[PDB]
């Protein structure tokens, strides 16, 4: 019976915000579950792989974690969402509280790639937004507030972060029930978004 | 009382007019339909040889001050003569049809989202996508079947006129929009959100 609303798009299309809003706009009365904040857990491999590790494959997630945790959810049952330690890029084993509520929210670059996963969505929904603009948005977070080097960026995107949205994020798109601009800065989509949970 | 005004764009045969359609049949007597394929130029002055050669998927074949006149009336609860087309002549007939104002106006067509002038009239502005291939054998099972056309027509009418119009003009008019419609002829979801975004008064 809860709401589920699954949040596609490509990294940094503003679909993080997106959620991040819609959440805010209703409250306790939400469960938003992150699928980033389920990569799968390396502390056995040395720090050597673990950021040499492609992030935006399918392979790199822990897709039967998060899979769990959205059908725990949807049974009203509270999760222990993981919490990473970017400090050492392996899974902390410290546990975020997730209690269930009335509307849940996935979002991630492929939380529409599983079947599984979509089936449980009530809503589906894909952020749109032009290569240029996504690598742009990375850009000015990483190198301007984030302290990154332009050439790392530039290096990460190309070799892992574009074949990965070419080959897995974006054929999804065609799953989505509706497909969102400007995920960031469009106030009326999240209207509708926020009116339709509230249903 | 603003009144409720949505623009729908898509290329032809995306399904935009019959997602349109049904946004519009769910709202009842609560909404103005204003499809801007009845707001074609007149072109009584052009002999009929030259009206055959029209493009009609190019912004110059649309009577874009006549619409926004009309779109503008109905912002003022104000009803409209709308034109009727005629296909005896291929052109616009002197009869015109009524339609009666309403909380919620939808502004439908190709190239709705084109002007500044008319998105500036719009409090939701969707676009409806589908992919070319998926709208020239839409369009094509539509002429063939429907219409009695043969396959070599509908392929050179739209290879020569459509395709250029729709990449050059419609295409880019994605940009515009707040939200997206893929499957518009099948998609009861964002019908729904569509419906229930404009029940909001």
């Amino acid at each position: 019976k809860p709401f589920v609303i699954g949040i596609a798009g490509g990294t940094a299309s503003g679909k993080t915000t997106l959620a991040q809003a819609l959440a805010r706009t209703l409250g306790e009365r939400v469960a938003l579950l992150p699928m980033d904040h389920y990569y799968k857990d390396l502390g056995h491999l040395p720090l050597e792989e673990r950021l040499r590790v492609n992030y935006d494959h399918p392979d790199a997630f822990d897709l039967a974690l998060y899979l769990e945790h959205a059908q725990a959810l949807l049974r009203g049952l509270p999760v222990e969402m993981p919490v990473y330690d970017f400090r050492a890029y392996t899974r902390s084993p410290r546990r975020t509280p997730v209690r269930p509520a009335p509307v849940v929210i996935l979002e991630g670059i492929l939380v529409l790639y599983p079947k599984e996963l979509r089936d449980l969505m009530d809503l589906k929904v894909f952020v749109d937004a032009d290569a240029d603009e996504r690598f742009i948005r990375r850009l000015k977070r990483d190198v301007l507030e984030r302290g990154r080097s332009l050439e790392g960026v530039v290096a990460q995107y190309l070799e892992q972060v574009k074949p990965m949205h070419l080959h897995f994020v974006e054929p999804t798109k065609r799953y989505a029930d509706v497909i969102v601009p400007r995920g960031g800065q469009n106030p009326v989509a999240l209207e509708m978004l926020a009116a339709k949970a509230l249903a």
